[PDB]
């Protein structure tokens, strides 16, 4: 079928909260014997790494490769290219990406417990709103006291456009289900957000009867 | 490629907010000559309405169905079916859907605007949050007094299940950006929410400084 080839940016978590932050071009299509070559600009040490040709729909055996430490380059605002060579064509085809423009700090909001919620004295819900930022990219995390939780503790939804006239500017929300007694005794609770424009990273806030 | 049939159940503002809630069978993966069938197991008047060949990754042409006026056996909690038959096999596919069960009714919430937001003067956020509920398909809708807005207006999120034990529940936030000066002035605003489990469709829940 019709091959393709993508550059994936440095997933954001990974680059704010991981250790090797990897950025991926894969070469999607290639429906026929593999056997594909990579070439990235920026090669400086970073010895891009092929993998095993994985397979799609119906047949689009697709094939990948992963350059490793661009975390740096990256933010910098360098410009990652990457050209494949498979056989059934006669040109490389390629890929162009680069940290986005046009950013927009988000703005944080920790949203108290219902108060028809708080008053039924079992699971109160706290909630997180990310509103109107630079690229959909973003990371949401909480914390009881001083302890992150579990991001299998709470919900996050996906970065989604808003109604805006003008800017291109997303949102997001989450939603943290907390026991009572807690908000209750006064233990406190924080939504921290993750974000390319915001400089310190991270934008913290709490909030407590 | 690999033939597959679905059943497609009526959509949900279709049932409560449009005029004739359809329901679709569409048998995909038909990569052949395309001269297809279908088969209701309640037909009565609904006279299903077929459509054009259309296509779709790479080859896998696909072919619909649709059965009109179903808005009423749906609810009422009967099971349609429906098989294919199409040339590239000796054997009709069949697929069967029927309203979703253990229903749990949403829990819907009117969060303040943030306090920080209303003092800049400006664009103040008016969050809802429809939590805990029977199947994902819900319906937000907001009301400025007692004019509903432009669906283009406001951003709502898809439906997520939530961090939970034993029980399927879902959750879903709509994001209203109101003018500072209506909720100062006392410009009340709802938040209407729809769901296959609530008794009259809806629940509203208004609030106003």
């Amino acid at each position: 079928c019709h091959p393709r080839l993508s550059l994936h940016r440095p997933a954001l978590e990974d680059l704010l909260l991981g250790s090797e932050a990897n950025l991926t071009c894969t070469l999607t299509g290639l429906r026929d014997a593999s056997g594909v070559t990579f070439t990235w600009t920026p090669s400086s040490g970073k010895s891009a790494v092929q993998g095993p040709p994985e397979r799609d729909l119906c047949g689009c055996y697709s094939v990948s490769s992963v350059l490793p430490g661009c975390a740096e380059p990256w933010n910098h605002g360098k410009t990652f290219t990457c050209t494949a060579a498979y056989p059934e064509s006669k040109t490389p085809l390629t890929a162009t990406l680069s940290k986005s423009g046009n950013t927009f700090r988000p703005e944080v909001h920790l949203l108290p417990p219902p108060s028809e919620e708080l008053a039924l004295n079992e699971l109160v819900t706290l909630t997180c709103l990310a509103r109107g930022f630079s690229p959909k990219d973003v990371l949401v995390r909480w914390l009881q006291g001083s302890q992150e939780l579990p991001r299998e503790k709470y919900l996050t939804w996906a970065s989604r456009q808003e109604p805006s006239q003008g800017t291109t500017t997303f949102a997001v929300t989450s939603i943290l289900r907390v026991a009572a007694e807690d908000w209750k005794k006064g233990d406190t609770f924080s939504c921290m957000v993750g974000h390319e424009a915001l400089p310190l990273a991270f934008t913290q806030k709490t909030i407590d009867r």
